[PDB]
């Protein structure tokens, strides 16, 4: 069902809040630009065939402006145990995280003109929970928002806290840029009265 590592990408407050009222209680144009660049990036040589995957829960799928669904240049897969007959000219649907992985590994591969590069779990507290339990998840691309904004949905596992400090390690910034390709902003970024920062955390499998 799985060969490649999974990577989770999330934007969260220091209180682990990730959403409110089914939206994102923060408008950060540069933060979204980073999300797009990371989830889309593939090495030059492999730029011909290779392509990244973004897995998301239904509710997170709905949260994306119709203007941006599907995420261009990336294989989208919406996890949902209930079929509501909506595909929309591509969009794969999967019963579960592991079901989605086998669908992809099946759909693509040898007889495939398009190959898979990286797989990103982009969200939903529910899908985040499942991913944190998955034996192939070894990387978290986190954007820390330094402000206790009000949220009603939170990240399931406190990976930045001491209790998890022997498992999850924060990577050097230079290594972040390397894995990500281009140079990324170092230190806190201010935009709309919000100060945030990019961090990459890894786990040994
Ligand atoms: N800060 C961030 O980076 C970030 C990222 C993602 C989402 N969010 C926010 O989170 C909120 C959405 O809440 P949410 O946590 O409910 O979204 P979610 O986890 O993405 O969506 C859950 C829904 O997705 C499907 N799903 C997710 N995990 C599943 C699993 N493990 N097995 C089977 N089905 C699964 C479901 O299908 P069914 O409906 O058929 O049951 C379920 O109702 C919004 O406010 C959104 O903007 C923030
Ligand atoms: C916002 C955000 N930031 C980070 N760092 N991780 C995250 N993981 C999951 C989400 C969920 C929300 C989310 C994701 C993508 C778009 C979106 O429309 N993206 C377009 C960008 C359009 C643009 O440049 O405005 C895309 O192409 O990726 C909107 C909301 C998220």
């Amino acid at each position: 069902n799985q060969q490649k590592s999974l990577t989770l990408i999330v934007a969260l407050t220091t209180s682990y809040g990730i959403g409110r009222s089914n939206s994102l209680p923060w408008k950060l144009k540069k933060e979204i630009s980073y999300f797009k660049r990371v989830t889309s990036f593939v090495p030059t040589f492999d730029s011909f065939e290779s392509m990244n995957v973004v897995l998301m829960g239904r509710k997170t799928w709905e949260s994306i402006p119709l203007q941006f669904r599907p995420l261009k240049g990336r294989i989208n897969v919406v996890i949902t145990r209930n079929e509501s007959l909506d595909l929309g000219n591509g969009i794969h649907s999967a019963k579960s995280l592991d079901h989605a992985l086998e669908l992809l590994y099946r759909t693509y591969g040898s007889e495939s003109s398009v190959q898979i590069n990286r797989i990103f779990v982009i969200g939903g507290a529910q899908l985040y929970k499942a991913a944190m339990d998955h034996p192939k998840l070894d990387r978290i691309m986190a954007t820390i928002i330094y402000k206790d904004i009000h949220c009603d949905v939170f990240f399931p596992l406190k990976f930045r806290d001491k209790e998890w400090s022997s498992v999850w390690k924060k990577e050097k910034h230079s290594d972040l840029e390397s894995w990500v390709g281009t140079k990324v902003p170092h230190g806190k970024i201010n935009e709309d009265g919000f100060d945030y920062e990019f961090e990459m955390w890894t786990r040994d499998l």
